[PDB]
């Protein structure tokens, strides 16, 4: 619980209202009650701010007229929400203190303030920092080391001489260092190439949940400082990764793949490898990107839905153009 | 467990033609079907075909009985009598049984009647379990979370804090309920992570493959409804509301605040733009691209399938190229007009 | 590890160029390498590079020979070599070793000798684990399931009940083998579970990465050929049944009833709709689209690459309404055949 006053000052927002309010909670302006705070950013919403039950509205300064509850005027109303939603945050921790059913190598090398969850496990010579929590059921193996403030929910995997920076997040799930997919072939054989490279992952790294990350050939796969990464992604040996990227849910990428800085990769893209994005490239959600992409800008590709019996045609012509263009051709020669 | 002939065509509420005294001891396939076996036939195609199922029993039809060599269960409906047999007769373990010395559970942690939890699953404080829920080996249950009665978790799921699931639910391994949503604000080119304090609530009798992951909401809820059932690899965003009875097949990728509506069916692999809906009765045919809303009830579809890579070298260049196709054809429209 | 030079061109079957007595520690990529790595070269742009590099050996051919300035081990295919070499220096850990007191194994499972099993690790009742196989910490074996002599599961692998899985396999973290199909019927609108009582049956030398999943078949079984290598996050459903060799790459999704054939290779994010059957030696290209049975070897592809959006936008709208530009095609066809 905190006063409405005091929320304004660490938010740096300007109070109009009784800033002995006391703020308990960040509420959707829906489900908004006595003592919670809220936001809105699209202008809809300011003509029923008098349904809204709120005790506190963030908002812009063109909407204070239409402010019926007490208000914290800002700039940008969704960064002010981040803030004051980090302030207010309920989210426990995934582990307190070092729990007994923890197996811990003897080797382990522990920082100061370090939570373990119930049966995590912890390799020889792994290196946690300060205020790293590793949650219940964890895997850290060999040697990997985890910078100060990094945190692992339940039931992560992170393998051998991994690195990890400081203040990252790892969503459960998520399997961090696995083999790349690595092979020769011997007369139609796959002989196994060894993984021996790694994954050097930078600072205030989020990586969301059931996300494979493979470790290097020889050389090593790198995530960038800031990058954010959502569940269910594939990011291959050897992917380089540059600084705020981010990735959205069920995108896959193949090896040697090269992103740049402040990129944005859409919802289920499959992007191929040995090829470079440069910064500030968008990919719109499915993208197929084949090919490299030299300037920044936003790109999109894909059919999109149609009713079945409309798509049965739309196919069917796409999948004959090639006669469609002779056809056309043709006409020009005659005409 | 084993049942007389007799005893399981009145579970099944079907015609007995035959000797009610045959032992069944299990279900298998038409061509796998040994003595002992009872199996199906949906397909009158295979009435010929009888004579070399080895099976002690068949369900079928009244129209195949004349077709029958072997005991006979006629019903109406052999693919449903078939899924009811084979639950009783079911050979699938429990994901675990009793209370395994290993297991780390929480004092506060409540347990109802008849609850098991496997070998090193790990309960915190605040969980409520109902009576018969089944918790398997190494999974986790968050603070506070509820799990409805008879639901069960087989191993290695992870299940976040505050989540709520129903009764007579079931979790393939792998699966993760409750993570943070991808919600970032944007300050100057940095993500600023929003903490996503909602929470996912799970209706009765909803099923959910291996590796399927379901984000807890921002500040409300993402909810999937009654008798929702859902395939490997999917990924329901924060703040999806799935309706009642509803498939999603596997590997579906959903964005934020998608709603779907009742009765829906969204086949494998499909992609769904988020912040939109999509209405009750609509099917979405494999793969499809689902970028706005979908506002009438019916089948939709996207995608140009495969074809030889020389071919579609062809196609992929021309429809890249459409916009000079259109031109030359309005072109050579205006010449000749 | 470390190996005398002269010891690994012998076991490689490579014509050693320099000093045998060199110790080699590890493999290393060119840039990257130093004073008792081995590297290869398989770019001959990069000879006049080899001054640069700072390796103690290099794996190169005949033709690089004369530009090398280290030690050199000379050989017909540099890449095998390397593979070789890279198995043979490898520095990759065990998932275990020993038998780790915080596992919970049941009392009638049946161990092999040399079995290792991690710390937290499940073993079932009635499982069987062949010599030399190890279990990585937090896995789970079910009930009855048997893992072939000198197979390895990584950490946190999810094996179901009545499993088989062959000799010298690998699964790597996160995979789940064995859970149920997708399967249901249809009681007046209500769905209603099909027990999927099948197997899974994997064969010898299969290798599967992580967070993979391979469901059980519903009554018959699940079947993975042997020396099948299978990426990250693929899908692999109910009575799926892949062939020796074949090669599945990463995020792939197959629908229940799939048959694919040897040799093949499925590109990454493909999507391969069931009840069909893909032949021999077919190779499907990233991100495919497979709605028909494929009956000749060869190469298929699909899908239309990325544009940058404000042309993505016309073309997707003039393909939607391809049938308009097709019927005004035919009109135009008949004016100019005069009729
Ligand atoms: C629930 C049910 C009993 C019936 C059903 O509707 C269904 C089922 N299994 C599916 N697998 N795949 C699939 C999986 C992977 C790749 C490609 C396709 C679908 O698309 C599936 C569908 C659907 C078809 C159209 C909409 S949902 C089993
Ligand atoms: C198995 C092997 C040693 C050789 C191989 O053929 C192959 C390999 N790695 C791949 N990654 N991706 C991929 C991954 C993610 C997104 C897009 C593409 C492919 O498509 C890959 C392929 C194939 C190419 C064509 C058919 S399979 C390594
Ligand atoms: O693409 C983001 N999500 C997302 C997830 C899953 C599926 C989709 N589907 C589509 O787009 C889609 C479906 C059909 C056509 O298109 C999108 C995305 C990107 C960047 C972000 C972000 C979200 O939130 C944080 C800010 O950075
Ligand atoms: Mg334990
Ligand atoms: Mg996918």
């Amino acid at each position: 619980s905190i006063r409405l006053a005091d929320l304004a000052q660490q938010l740096d927002a300007e109070l109009h209202g009784d800033g002995d309010i006391v703020i308990t909670g960040v509420a959707s302006m829906q489900s908004a009650q006595t003592g919670h705070i809220t936001f809105m950013v699209n202008p809809k919403y300011r003509e029923h701010l008098g349904l809204c039950q709120a005790s506190a509205v963030v908002m812009t300064q063109d909407d204070l007229p239409f402010a019926k509850s007490a208000a914290l005027v800002v700039k940008n109303p969704y960064l002010t929400y981040a803030r004051m939603a980090q302030i207010l945050d309920t989210t426990p921790q995934p582990a307190q203190n070092i729990a007994p059913s923890a197996v811990i190598d003897a080797t382990a090398k522990l920082g100061n303030n370090v939570s373990i969850g119930a049966n995590a496990v912890i390799e020889s010579g792994v290196e946690l920092g300060d205020n790293v929590i590793i949650g219940a059921g964890c895997f850290v193996g060999k040697n990997s080391k985890i910078g100060a403030g990094s945190r692992l929910w339940a039931n992560v995997t992170i393998y051998h001489e991994i690195q990890i920076g400081q203040n990252c997040l790892i969503q459960s799930g998520t399997v961090v260092g696995a083999d790349g997919f690595g092979y020769a072939n011997d007369r139609g054989n796959w002989v196994k190439i060894p993984q021996i490279g790694r994954v050097i992952i930078g600072d205030r790294v989020e990586i969301g949940a059931c996300t494979t990350i493979d470790r290097g050939a020889l050389d090593d796969t790198i995530i960038g400082n800031g990058v954010i990464i959502d569940n269910q992604c594939q990011i291959a040996h050897n992917v380089v990764i540059g600084d705020n990227t981010a990735v959205a849910g069920g995108v896959i990428m193949a090896g040697s793949l090269k992103i740049g800085r402040y990129c944005m990769i859409g919802g289920a893209s499959v992007i191929n490898g040995h090829m470079e994005i440069c910064d500030k490239v968008t990919v719109t959600g499915m993208g197929m990107v084949m090919r490299p992409i030299t300037e920044p800008g936003v790109y999109s590709s894909g059919i999109p839905l149609q009713p079945n019996k409309v798509w049965r045609k739309t196919a069917a012509l796409v999948m004959n153009i090639d006669d469609m263009s002779k056809r056309l051709k043709s006409l020009e020669r005659k005409v």
